C-alpha cells in the first residue's frame, strides 16, 4: 500500500478528483496548505528582513491506494493537475506499513 | 518508530485523545481536512459538472509512537473513533526513519 | 529521498525558511495544526469532562530533500526552530518511495 500525496493548484482539485473517480478510487482526504518555491508571493521589507504579504495557497491531496493501483494513480494525478506553468506542484509517494478502516476494523487493501 | 495518522469524525477527537492519554502517550498533532468517500456532500449541477456545495470535515490526528507502542495505539484509536456508521475514517501507519525533539536535540524514542 | 516534517512554533517559520534557503533548498509546503503535549492550553470542566477552551497553534513544515541533503536539513531546522523552552516541537523524517514534478513529469531528485 502507498500513500500518494499531491500538492496541487487549488483550481485543479475538481479535475484530479474526476481522474481518481475514473480509476474507481473510492475516497481521498484533502487539506489546505501554503506553498513556497520558484513562484513567490510579494514581500515587504522591514529592517533588512522581507515580510511575506501575499501567499500562494495549494491543496494537499492524500489518497491511499494499493500497490497494484499506485502507478496508475500517480499518472492520472500528474496529467490532471498539469498546466505546464510554474507552481504546478509535486506528487510524493510514501509506503504505508498498515491501514485500518475504523468502521469495520478491516485491514490493509480491504480498508480502502 | 511509527507515525500513526488517523482521519476521524471531528466529534471523536476528545474520545481519541483520552484513549491516547490512557496509554501514557505524551502528545500529538491535529489538523483540519475535508473528506471524500462513500458518504458524500451535496452538489449543484452546472453545465454537466457537479459543483460541491457542502463538505464533510474530518480531523487528522498524527501521533509518533515507538514500535513497542504502535499496535496498542492503533487499537485504542480504532475503538475510540468507531461509531459503526459510514464515514468513520481511516488509520494509516507510516514508518519513521528519524525523529528529533527540537528543544533538546534528543533523537528517536527519546524524542517523544 | 526523504520527507522532512517539522512541527514548530509559528513565530519560527521565517527563521526556518531562511535556514533552508541558505542550504539552497528550492521550496517547501506549510500547513496549520494544533499541538497537544506537555505544554497545555486552558480547559473548562463540564460534567467531569474538561473541554479545551484555548489551543496552541503550530506550523507543520514539509520539505522533500535528497538523501545527500537530509541530515544537513534536519540540523538546520533544529537549530533555527529551537528556543530551549517547552513546546519547541518535533522533526520527523519519512522515506519517500517516489517523487514527481507535476509541471515536467521529472522524477525523484530532479523533481525538487
Ligand atoms: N522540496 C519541496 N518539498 C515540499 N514541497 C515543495 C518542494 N518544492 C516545491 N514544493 C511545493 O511545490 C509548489 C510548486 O513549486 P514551484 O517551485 O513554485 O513550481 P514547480 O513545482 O512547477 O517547479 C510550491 O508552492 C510548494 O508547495
Ligand atoms: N483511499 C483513501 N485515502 C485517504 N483517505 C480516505 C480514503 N478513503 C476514504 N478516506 C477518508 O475516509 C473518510 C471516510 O470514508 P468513507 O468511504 O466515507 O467511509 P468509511 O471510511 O466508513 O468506509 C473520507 O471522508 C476520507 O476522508
Ligand atoms: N508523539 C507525538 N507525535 C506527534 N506530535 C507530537 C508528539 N509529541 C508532541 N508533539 C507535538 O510537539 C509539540 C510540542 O510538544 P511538547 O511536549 O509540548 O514540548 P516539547 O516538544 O518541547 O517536549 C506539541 O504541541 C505537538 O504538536
Amino acid at each position: 500500500m502507498k500513500l500518494v500525496m499531491a500538492i496541487i493548484k487549488p483550481f485543479k482539485l475538481d479535475e484530479v478528483r474526476e481522474a481518481l473517480t475514473s480509476l474507481g478510487i473510492q475516497g481521498l482526504t484533502v487539506s489546505e496548505v501554503k506553498g513556497f518555491g520558484r513562484q513567490k508571493g510579494q514581500t515587504e521589507i522591514y529592517r533588512g528582513a522581507e515580510y511575506s504579504v501575499s501567499f500562494l495557497p495549494k491543496v494537499k491531496v492524500e489518497v491511499a491506494v494499493s500497490d497494484d493501483q499506485y502507478e496508475q494513480v500517480v499518472e492520472a494525478i500528474q496529467k490532471a493537475a498539469n498546466t505546464g506553468r510554474i507552481g504546478d506542484g509535486k506528487i510524493f509517494v510514501l509506503d504505508i506499513a498498515q491501514a485500518v478502516r475504523i468502521r469495520t476494523g478491516e485491514t490493509n487493501t480491504e480498508a480502502l
